[PDB]
């Protein structure tokens, strides 16, 4: 299978994010309402992107760290598909987000952006959480972590425990041939796309360049 | 003192304004909560801080990357503090300081969760002077208490040089737990919102506050 493609709407308000949906909604396949629009906008950009696109799988990344239930619940109010909750959480908040998710036909992921164990992802894996977001911190990026030979390891490791892995973060096309031979499910491009010339064909270059590599 | 901040964990600035027009001069710090934000967005923080300009507005947005983006969201919209989850990336806690900087605000590190003494170190070296000592409400609903392992976690913060916040389905029979530690702040959310009189919740708090401390 090819991985998919996941545009993050990282925008502050909702006609930025438009801007962006206009041209790629149908150039990818799973639109996020980043946590920084989610942020600016509240739920209500959940709301609205997926009755722009109810065709579309509509993500939340709202890297829930607490009240699993509530937040989630909020998400998937607002017809959310997908939620985040964040690798730090209690696992009680995991499982209190996917118990909401069932009732909603939606599911879960653990973001894994910053300091996480091996046994919390066991105990993720216990709780029936199926999709993991193996990501590198942007501000770690700009303080020149760059991707890796660890990386690689561990999402191996992540995908053998039998999570689905989403990889992001600060994804350039460049970045694509270091996962080459891996089954990942998702890779998610933010800025990559949304601040390109062209965001149409930054997404269909992504989109070629995934073809080839997994073909 | 230790200070009283109460928590707006409301959906909808409507509701979290039937808990502020009870309580809003009987607390020293108002907190729009994680719900709140996710609710409404930073137009949260921006309406209480106009309606009370003279509390210490907190924004709870327990930022898990983007230190940088996310706090300059809060504090253009008048934030005066805003929190950072204990498992980001310490480029993270360090990009929403210096922000915070530009705007004489000030970041705190919510330990919500999985985190190490390591990474409190690292806080602190990076000139963190704010942590949340946080029972997660999820945890507390399966069962969690309040032990001593807490008071000795945050007897140990305080002598790393933080100024420590308590939190986490705090009520008024819990605070003799923390006496003789210099708490900075004691968060209440459900405690005084959903109490069958804010007004006399909050003053409890206060009352036992003062007596303890
Ligand atoms: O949650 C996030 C951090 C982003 O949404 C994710 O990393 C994708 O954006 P970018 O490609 O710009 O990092
Ligand atoms: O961030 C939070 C979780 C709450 O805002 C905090 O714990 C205060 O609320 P409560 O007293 O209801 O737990
Ligand atoms: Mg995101
Ligand atoms: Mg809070």
């Amino acid at each position: 299978s090819l991985p998919m493609l996941q545009v993050a709407l990282d925008n502050q308000t909702m006609d930025s994010a438009y801007e962006t949906t206009r041209l790629i909604a149908e150039e990818v396949d799973i639109i996020e309402v980043g946590t920084i629009l989610c942020v600016g906008e509240g739920v209500r950009a959940v709301r609205d992107l997926k009755a722009l696109y109810p065709h579309k799988i509509v993500l939340a990344d709202a890297k829930i760290a607490d009240a699993g239930k509530i937040l989630s619940r909020m998400c998937f109010e607002a017809n959310a598909d997908w939620v985040t909750v964040i690798c730090c959480a209690d696992i009680n908040t995991a499982k209190g987000a996917l118990d909401v998710a069932k009732e909603f036909n939606g599911d879960v992921q653990i973001d894994l952006t910053g300091y996480w164990t091996w046994e919390q992802a066991q105990q993720w894996r216990d709780a029936g959480i199926g999709q993991v977001v193996y990501h590198r911190s942007r501000d770690a990026q700009a303080a020149g972590v760059a991707w890796g030979e660890a990386d690689i390891t561990a999402i191996k490791r992540l995908s053998d425990m039998g999570f689905k892995v989403t990889v992001a973060g600060g994804l350039a096309l460049e970045d694509l041939p270091l996962f080459k031979g891996i089954p990942i499910h998702v890779f998610i491009a933010g800025r990559s796309i949304r601040d390109a010339a062209s965001p149409v064909e930054a997404a269909r270059q992504f989109k070629r360049s995934i073809a080839e590599l997994w073909g």
